[PDB]
DNA sequence: AGCGTGGGCGT
DNA sequence: TACGCCCACGC
């Protein structure tokens, strides 16, 4: 597809389709983080990733292995992935 | 293993 | 614009 938003910062290559994608993506280069941890007061680029980050507190985890006789659940999707991969 | 985080992707 | 899924990489 088209990607008329690129990055125009110091030797970075990068072009998007949208101009949130390219607004994200621009944070790794400025280190800011809008987002605080109500708990920890730890800051973040994202909202995303300050939830799944806010779960390191609660012990939250969503996402359970779905293998027989196997208790191992995780507070994020890839987690659980990697897991499933490991039961082969 | 647990999780920061960069990017794809949808709504 | 926000919101939050998934997937992968690299500690
Ligand atoms: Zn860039
Ligand atoms: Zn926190
Ligand atoms: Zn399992």
């Amino acid at each position: 597809s088209e990607k008329p938003y690129q990055c125009d910062f110091k030797d970075c290559e990068r072009r998007f389709s949208r101009s949130d994608q390219l607004k994200r993506h621009q944070r790794r280069h400025t280190g800011v983080k809008p987002f605080q941890c109500k708990t920890c007061q730890r800051k973040f680029s994202r909202s995303d990733h300050l939830k799944t980050h806010t779960r390191t507190h609660t012990g939250e985890k969503p996402f359970s292995c779905r293998w027989p006789s196997c208790q191992k659940k995780f507070a994020r999707s890839d987690e659980l992935v990697r897991h499933h991969n490991m039961h082969q």
